[PDB]
RNA sequence: GCCUAGGAU
RNA sequence: GGGAUCCUAGGC
């Protein structure tokens, strides 16, 4: 600790300024030892600079040696009677006036004012005296509230402070020295505060150490580029390179990369595009029908023809008892349990039967037993019979087979009721009947006879000759085929709900086990289509692809498939809206008179894709139809990409994509089909809409493993070519490492073109020099500037998961072992034979014995070996064997097992693990358990010593030991919760696959605590988490800190098409790499282009775009490939070190460069990991390979990269190269890059011609706007035209950024951030939008879906999707949630929109309308009474007799006494019987990834508990049904859509209070929600409703549009909040962004309007819509800064009567209405300034701290008096603007308050002073004013201001 | 492979 | 990616 006094003191010894004032107090700390001695010493200095710098900020002298007032006159030559001693911290005489000041520090606006008042008394109370001896005193004060002083260097400055703290944090001293207020007062002194400037400057407060590595890398960045060329010059470099480029490729030495357009050759190449299977040359489209229903199972089924055809049973009651018997785990599932479970449904149909013949729950010899189960009944009796003779003969080694059943019968039933009445409730529900067991039924069993089908499953494939129907029956324009396949589509999501149960029979035995099977069967599903019934069958549960079959009852197992539970879900009840879809889209193309004879089929093969489609959805058909708009970009485009069509090619597999293929080629060329021209417009949007018909699938990953395989190659191979591929670098980089990096950095630089033997090479990394010289030469002669920056020189730029890593020792481990992983991987392999392998391989192959050889190795139960030796591998196994034997030989704190110790019914146990398994600790059940178990648990584990200590505090234990005593029982036990932390292999397999990780991961803010906590300042700020805190680093080598290096690791980001990658850090890697991006985002933000952070960027883009196309300039549309994995920090530190900022100062700049340096540095040497699951993966492929199991395709380069180092030793573990850049973490710097490089480029291109270009970009894409000559050029010359493409293209690649070849150059779009744009109509996007609405639910509550899909629905309709459309989608959700039958409410969704609804409504006025049209005759005049409330309130005349005096007040009958308070009738007494049941009105419903899974499992969550009780309780919802359905007063309500409202009476309101808890009144609710709205909107929303029929009809072309507008002080309502809600402002305004403790208010407007709302709500963009003017008809209307500049004018004059003040630059900005340099013009109050506007701009608007001169006007200061400007006896201006009624009132009330001779002569001199200037008074009143300011005095008053 | 009793899912 | 039984003891 003694070095960091040492180091401290060094610090104030070297960077202090030389000042001799400074130099005593610097004697007094720099001989200190003691540690107070030193925080004393330390303190007053930093007071006295505080003071120092305060006085000469103002322009008083410093009052150094701490004289006397007394002392100080006198000295002065003047008489002083006597004074109190006072102490001065700085004085000025001027004549016979003088001037004090006083200064300090406070951070708590609390502890702030107390100094402020109590050195204003302490100075009046010496002014009162001062004033006889004539002279004036002028009290000024300053309130710094930050030690941040000038003189001092910032860093030392918090440097100091800590350091100080840390001293002063001796707990043995604090305590005695001093008590608990000035410790309290001083530690949030040294708060640590985030200060003014970056965060990144504090690197200089650690060593340099960079001792030789870090020279030649600068040297290298440095040596080549000359970056000082003139303005001029770079004309010649240009124009010669142009010159010689130009000459090299018209001889034909290099290629040409674009070409022309042709719609010929286009249709013909992508007709030919797949030309060898697709066996055809033309296409008839009747074939085409006719061979598409018969295509594949799922469209042979659902085109067919099928279908030309209530009890109370005793088959359900049972079953449903037994389900709900089973659910909770109660019986021990052990060697026999779900047989009887299944004999008891069989007795229970057997029963059923003989009385009313039913014909249902029955497949041929199949029954639904208990969960979904389909078995069989024939090895159902053999396992019964075996059964009971083993059971005889257990009898025997005298009762016959039915004694003994129907006794296991009886224990079991018995059993089940008897755990069944501890709590759960009984046949009370459950309406059964105990003759089902007859006292003999064994026999009856064995009587039972059933004929009918058989049911199998069929794996592979067949032929198409199994299907008894006939194929085509029905037809495409009807709708029977959507419906049929949402019921199966449902049929199939509702397969996960099953949970994993334990099969019975095997089923098989053999290698046929996966050939048709059919002994038994397993779970099913019930679906109906339109008549009878259809079975669902599969084997094995979960959510992985499987097989299928549908069973039907007159015909068996019509089809089975190959499908997947999840990915099939954005089909569900969502019929009626595809229909409409396809007709809406139909609607554009049908009027083209040259299309009008075959636009029927048209329509059927827009049908077909779409069912297509919803089909077969898989992967490989996304990318097909997504790559098609680049296709069509390209017909109406002008120039193309040379290499573009063998772009469109990925890979097919089985044939369904290619009869899609054939499907969209064929429709291409009838739309297209050269000889037609009419409408090019409507057909564009048709197909465009088409190519976004690849939504409806799905975004998610197909697989994981293969998934990870694509995108690591993706990574690796081409970091390969280039030939730098590190490995394993340990945290001491050796030399070799450096000596390569330093080589490979040479080679970056060593590109070359057009003057070569060789030419230009494309699509390689690296960047030239000439280039690069000549772009920072061309940037620092100001050559890519405007008039916006020359003039405004650019400021200085300094003004999830996350992974944890492991511990071995001080080192962390970095390489996984060798054998460790060889033993894993033949584990796997093991596991893998066993569950599969072993039942497809014959057992005289090789192969077998091989695998089964090495299962009896790893596990327990040569002349093969032999053979293996004859194959070669010999070593490997004598090796590998005893490797694996010697690893495998190798191998009191309170925990949850424990529970075991104390309650002998395991029951229980299983209960509570269950409880918790599902909720949280917090909300756990009261009654899952008797109420005396508790009371009983909590004994036993008091008594026993063991579990007490561990869990009970004798001296968190606190609570609990406390609340024992006091009997809160179920606190108790939650706490011991609490504690507990709920929240044949011979060796131990977990521990193994832990061992051989390395990085775990973990949230945000689980790591930001563990890290917030173990430091000083909890205020999590940027630069005190890595600096100033325990456990961080000294100093730092070349490569990085001490901690170690930059680790990251991998994983993919899925889209559509396909997925990109990511990159994953750990704290400091995020903390260190947050400084550079915020560094360059502001830098970017001060100069024009870039659109990746700003917001009116992007509309200034659009609006360029719309104007761009109306005159046909040729627009250019640009992206860039491989932006990510081929950008280097190499280039950024090159470029940056040569770039040359503002050049008038001269430190500071190389500084910040050489800080950014250093950390560019650190991040050039980063780790990047590599997952596990791909290593495990290739070891297998490798393990595999050397034996050669199965061999497999020919290995790609990785495989052989990797088998190269894996057969030598080393696991490679983590690679860390150069040349790839983070993908998604360096965004703003590579934006940066961009943007300058491609203005340099558009320079030169403008050096070249005679035009001009602009340009914008985001992160890669881009735009680019050919000027008008370079158009009208383009008509002309065409070669030169070509030749300037081709020579942008060349420049463009020199500086490493290529160009992908789907950009196109064109006259009639404009595409940017998918947002296309036509000339005259405008182009929407109606797939896109209905795709994402269909599927965007989660497990929320109910009420937060519904402004999910009305905030999607509001952002579509804006872009021209009809509305009939949105009504459609709503009802579908509303089914979709009536599904899971939750009781709809009136205000959850409004499914009856019109088009006024959105483009002037919130999320509630629609729930207002609903209720308007709900029940009419009553609103019709609630609404005319809130009319003229409002209209009462809107002026102030109550304005208090409503808030708190009747919304908080018992909602009973105060609508009454409105309608009384305001004169007009009270509602009828058969209106307050209208309401509404509300579920959870005392606390909300409890609640217990993938989209599928989020559906089930709010399916699931509704059922179990969600409800409750009045304190805490748990209930069901049907319970709550039958209990309203008992009262019989209330009557419920619907209507056609659903919308569920009661009527209960007035005269039972009370009286039985039980479940009339929750109910609420309709009437009251739409009053305040209609009166909240109101306030907010325009009050235009309370007219009068009506429906107009003032309109014919008008032909609507389907194309016609109609742009809207929506229809709609801050300083106020902070002003609001500090004064009505103190507590909760200073800890949410302040710490968030304010500063404004030593701020005055005293002298604001009020507003009381404003005020009451704030009151209530405390106590309780859209730029444009683009709809069709076709709709605008059918709808419904209602019927109705200088302000600043004059409170700061009012402020000051009003603060000029109260007392006098000094005007300098402090005292006028520390108010609060002030422009601090806000976003305000060069002149906007400029006028209201009278003599005060300069100063503004000359001072203030500058950054000039002096006090104020009389040439501030046009040596003595200022001095303010009352309304006029004085100096020392004399008045130079004045100002006064005007006053009114409601101000003078604030005013008398906050200053005549305790004082009354104040207000009179403060009055008075107003008065004269004011009719003096001859104004007039006659605007405003006086006595009626002062009678509503003083109630009761006002006589005297009045009297005394009138004399 | 089976019966009884229990434990774990 | 596509069929769930494991341990200990007792009587066998
Ligand atoms: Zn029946």
């Amino acid at each position: 600790m003694e070095d960091d006094m040492a180091c401290v003191k060094d610090l104030v010894s070297k960077y202090l300024a030389d000042n001799e004032r400074l130099s005593r107090q610097k004697l007094a700390f720099l001989v200190q030892t003691e540690p107070r001695m030193l925080l004393m010493e330390g303190l007053k200095l930093l007071s006295l600079c505080i003071e120092i710098d305060s006085c000469n900020a103002n322009g008083c002298e410093h009052n150094s040696e701490d004289k006397s007032v007394e002392r100080i006159l006198h000295d002065h030559g003047i008489l002083t009677p006597s004074l109190c001693f006072v102490v001065p911290d700085g004085y000025k005489l001027t004549g016979n006036v003088l001037i004090l000041l006083e200064c300090f520090v406070r951070s708590s606006p609390a502890n702030f004012e107390q100094k402020y008042i109590e050195d204003f008394k302490k100075l009046e109370q010496l002014k009162e005296d001062l004033k006889s001896v004539d002279i004036n005193l002028i009290p000024l004060i300053d309130g710094r509230t930050s030690f941040y002083n000038e003189q001092i260097p910032d860093w030392v400055n918090d440097k100091l402070r800590d350091t100080l703290f840390s001293l002063l944090r001796y707990a043995q001293e604090s305590n005695s020295l001093f008590e608990e207020s000035e410790y309290s007062r001083l530690c949030e002194s040294l708060s640590m505060t985030s200060g003014r400037l970056s965060g990144v400057e504090s690197l200089n407060v650690l060593l340099d150490n960079r001792s030789s590595h870090y020279e030649e890398i600068i040297a290298s960045c440095h040596q080549g580029i000359n970056n000082k060329l003139t303005a001029h010059e770079v004309k010649l470099q240009i124009e010669e390179e142009y010159q010689v480029f130009r000459n090299r490729l018209r001889k034909g030495e290099i290629t040409g990369q674009f070409l022309k357009v042709d719609k010929s050759r286009l249709l013909n190449d992508f007709n030919n595009l797949y030309v060898d299977e697709v066996t055809a040359t033309k296409d008839n489209i009747e074939h085409l029908i006719y061979q598409f229903k018969r295509a594949s199972p799922i469209l042979r089924f659902l085109y067919a023809n099928i279908g030309e055809g209530i009890k109370e049973c005793q088959m359900q009651y049972w079953r449903s008892f037994l389900n709900k018997v089973k659910s909770l785990r109660i019986l021990n599932t052990r060697r026999k349990l779900l047989l009887i479970f299944d004999a008891l449904i069989l007795l229970a149909s057997i029963h059923d039967q003989t009385r009313h013949k039913c014909s249902k729950g029955w497949l041929g010899s199949c029954f639904i037993s208990v969960n979904d189960r389909l078995v069989s009944l024939e090895s159902t009796k053999r396992d019964l019979e075996k059964w009971v003779g083993r059971r005889q003969q257990s009898e025997r080694s005298p009762p016959d087979k039915n004694q003994i059943l129907i006794s296991m019968f009886q224990k079991t039933i018995l059993k089940a009721t008897a755990a069944l009445k501890d709590v759960g409730i009984s046949v009370e529900h459950y309406k059964i009947n105990m003759e089902v067991i007859c006292p003999d039924s064994y026999d009856l069993i064995l009587n039972f006879d059933v004929s009918g089908v058989v049911p199998t499953i069929s794996y592979q494939r067949t032929e198409d000759e199994k299907f008894p129907f006939i194929m085509g029956g029905v037809e495409l324009l009807e709708s029977t085929d959507l419906e049929r396949l949402s019921s199966l589509s449902l049929a199939l999501v509702n397969s996960m709900k099953t949970s994993s149960t334990v099969k019975l029979r095997q089923n098989e035995f053999g290698p046929a086990r996966y050939q048709v099977v059919r002994c038994k069967e397993a779970y099913c599903q019930e679906f109906l289509l339109s008549g009878a019934e259809f079975q669902l069958i599969y084997q094995k549960t979960g959510e992985c692809s499987k097989c299928y079959a549908i069973n039907d009852n007159r015909v068996g197992e019509i089809c089975s498939f190959y499908a997947d539970p999840k990915r099939y879900f954005p089909a569900i009840f969502s019929a009626e809206v595809l229909q409409t879809t396809v007709s809406t889209m139909i609607s554009w193309v049908k009027d083209c008179s040259e299309l009008e004879e075959q636009l029927c089929n048209i329509n059927s093969l827009t049908k077909m894709i779409l069912v297509l489609i919803l089909a077969h959805p898989s992967k490989r058909s996304q990318k097909l139809l997504q790559n098609l708009r680049y296709f069509i970009m390209a017909y109406v485009s002008d120039y193309h990409h040379k290499d573009l069509i063998d772009k469109l090619r990925e890979e097919l597999i089985t044939d369904v994509e290619f009869l899609l293929y054939r499907l969209v080629r064929a429709l291409v060329n009838l739309i297209l089909s050269e000889d037609v021209k009419s409408m090019m417009t409507n057909r564009f949007k048709f197909i465009l809409n088409i190519s976004y018909m690849c939504h409806f699938i799905t975004k998610e990953t197909p697989d994981r493993l293969t998934d990870q395989i694509k995108c690591f190659e993706k990574f690796l191979e081409p970091k390969l070519e280039f030939g730098h591929v590190s490995i394993n670098p340990a945290d001491v980089a050796t030399e070799e490492e450096l000596d390569d990096m330093v080589y490979n950095a040479k080679k970056f630089l060593s590109k070359e073109g057009c003057t070569s033997i060789k030419g230009p090479d494309y699509k390689k990394p690296g960047v030239s020099k000439r280039f690069l010289s000549l772009l920072t030469s061309s940037f620092n002669n100001g050559s890519l500037f405007k008039e916006s920056e020359v003039k405004r020189e650019i400021k200085d730029p300094l003004v999830k998961s996350v992974v944890v890593n492991k511990y071995t020792d001080g080192s962390r481990v970095l390489n996984y072992d060798f054998n460790k992983l060889t033993a894993l991987a033949v584990s796997q392999l093991t596991e893998v034979f066993s569950r599969k392998g072993k039942h497809l391989l014959n057992k005289q192959d090789y192969d077998y014995k091989v695998q089964q050889a090495m299962s009896n190795l790893v596990l327990g139960p040569a002349d093969l070996d032999e053979i293996l030796l004859d194959g070669g591998a010999s070593v490997y196994f004598d090796q590998l064997k005893e490797t694996v034997e010697r690893i495998i030989d190798q191998y009191d704190q309170p925990s949850v097992n424990d529970l075991d110790e104390v309650v002998p019914n395991k029951f229980y146990i299983r209960l509570i693990k269950g409880e918790l398994s599902n909720h949280m600790v917090e909300d756990f059940d009261y009654d899952v358990l008797p109420g005396n178990f508790y009371e009983e648990f909590c004994d036993a584990v008091y008594k026993n010593n063991k579990l007490k200590e561990r869990y009970f505090y004798c001296g968190t234990k606190a609570v609990a030991t406390r609340t024992y005593f006091d009997q809160e029982y179920f606190q108790c036990f939650k706490s011991i919760l609490l504690i507990m932390n709920a929240n044949n292999f011979k060796f131990d397999m977990g521990r193994l696959s832990d061992d051989v990780r390395i990085s775990e991961r973990e949230s945000n803010s689980e790591a930001l605590s563990k890290a917030l906590s173990l430091t000083n300042c909890t205020t999590a700020m940027l630069k005190n988490l890595c600096f100033y805190s325990q456990e961080s680093p000294q100093s730092y080598s070349s490569t990085g800190p001490d901690t170690g290096r930059l680790k990251f690791s991998l994983s993919y980001k899925e889209q559509v098409g396909g997925n990109r990658e990511l990159y994953i850090g750990d704290l400091r890697t995020k903390m260190f790499t947050r400084l550079i991006e915020d560094y360059f985002e502001a830098l970017s933000l001060q100069l024009s282009g870039s659109c990746l952070n700003n917001e009116r960027e992007f509309e200034n883009a659009i609006l360029s775009m719309k104007l761009n196309v109306s005159l046909a300039h040729v627009s250019y549309s640009m992206d860039h490939s491989k932006w990510g994995p081929m950008m280097c920090p190499f280039l950024f530190l090159a470029t940056l070190q040569n770039l040359i900022f503002l050049s008038k100062d001269l430190q500071a700049d190389i500084k910040g460069r050489d800080y950014l340096s250093t950390l560019l540095t650190w991040h050039m040497h980063k780790m990047v990991e590599i997952p596990f699951n791909v290593v495990s993966a290739m070891m297998k492929s490798f393990i595999k390979a050397q034996l050669g199991l199965k061999k497999k395709t020919t290995q790609s380069i990785t495989e052989d990269f990797f088998y190269s180092n894996f057969q030598i030793g080393v696991v490679p573990s983590h690679v860390s190269s150069i040349l790839d850049m983070g993908q998604g973490i360096l965004h703003n710097t590579s934006d940066f890059y961009a943007l300058i490089s491609e203005r340099f480029i558009n320079y030169a291109i403008s050096c070249i011609c005679g035009g001009t270009i602009d340009a914008y970009t985001s992160s890669d894409d881009q735009i680019s706007l050919f000027d008008q000559v370079l158009t009208e050029l383009m008509q002309r010359d065409p070669e030169e035209f070509k030749t300037l493409i081709e020579f942008h293209y060349y420049m463009s690649d020199q500086l490493n950024k290529f160009v992908s070849p789907k950009s196109v150059i064109g006259r009639f779009v404009a595409e940017f951030k998918s947002r296309f744009y036509v000339w005259g109509d405008e182009v929407p996007l109606l797939t896109k939008f209905v795709a994402a609405a269909l599927h965007n639910i989660k497990c929320k509550e109910p009420h937060q879906l519904a402004e999910t899909i009305d905030t999607i629905i509001d952002q579509s309709v804006a872009n021209g999707v009809p509305v009939h459309l949105c009504n459609l989608i709503q009802k579908r959700t509303l089914s979709l949630l009536q599904y899971a039958r939750y009781p709809i409410d009136p205000f959850l969704l409004n499914c009856e929109t019109d088009v006024r609804d959105w483009v002037d409504g919130n999320r509630s006025y629609r729930i207002m309308r609903q209720i308007e049209r709900l029940i009419p005759d009553a609103c019709g005049r609630i609404r005319s009474m809130l009319r003229k409330l409002y209209n009462k309130l809107k002026t102030g005349q109550l304005h208090e007799e409503f808030t708190t005096n009747y919304l908080s007040s018992e909602h009973l009958s105060s609508l009454s006494n409105l309608c009384e308070l305001l004169g007009v009738e009270p509602p009828s007494e058969s209106d307050l019987e209208f309401s509404w049941l509300n579920l959870a009105a005392h606390h909300p419903l409890r609640m217990v990834s993938s989209i599928a899974s989020g559906f089930v499992g709010l399916c699931r969550t509704l059922g179990s508990k969600c409800v409750r009780g009045p304190n805490k309780e748990s209930l069901y919802i049907k319970s709550i049904q039958s209990l309203i359905s008992d009262i019989q007063g209330i009557e419920p309500l619907i209507d056609s859509h659903g919308v569920q409202y009661w009527r209960v009476p007035l005269n039972i309101r009370d009286g039985n209070e039980g479940v009339i808890s929750y109910f609420r009144p309709l009437l009251w609710d739409y009053m305040c929600i209609s009166l909240s709205t109101a306030i907010e909107l325009g009050a235009w929303v309370l007219g009068e409703p009506k429906k107009v029929r003032v309109l014919e009809f008008f032909k609507h072309n389907p194309c016609d549009y109609f742009p809207l507008k929506p229809a709609a002080g801050l300083n106020h309502i902070i002003h609001s909040l500090r004064r009505l809600y103190p507590s909760v402002f200073e800890k949410h305004i302040l710490p968030f962004m304010s500063d404004l403790a030593s701020t005055k208010m005293k002298w604001s407007p009020r507003i009381k309007f404003l005020d009451l709302c704030v009151a209530l709500d405390v106590n309780c963009r859209e730029e444009h819509y683009i709809v069709l003017s076709s709709e605008l008809r059918l709808s419904h209307t209602r019927t109705h800064t200088s302000d600043a500049v004059d409170n700061f004018m009012r402020q000051i004059y009003f603060e000029s009567y109260v007392r006098s003040f000094v005007a300098t630059t402090r005292t006028l900005g520390s108010f609060t209405w002030f422009p601090h340099k806000t976003s305000v013009p060069e002149g906007e109050g400029l006028q209201r300034l009278g003599p005060f506007s300069s100063f503004v701009e000359k001072a203030i608007h500058k950054g000039i701290e002096r006090p104020m001169f009389k040439h501030d006007l046009m040596p003595v200061p200022l001095v303010v008096h009352r309304s006029g400007l004085w100096e020392c006896d004399k008045k130079l201006a004045s100002f006064t603007p005007v006053v009114q009624d409601q101000d003078l009132e604030m005013f008398v009330k906050e200053v005549g308050d305790s004082s009354l001779d104040l207000l009179i002569g403060a009055l008075s001199a107003m008065i004269l002073d004011r009719l003096k200037l001859r104004m007039q008074w006659s605007e405003v009143d006086i006595v009626s004013m002062l009678k509503a300011a003083m109630p009761s005095n006002s006589v005297k008053v009045l009297n005394a201001v009138l004399e």
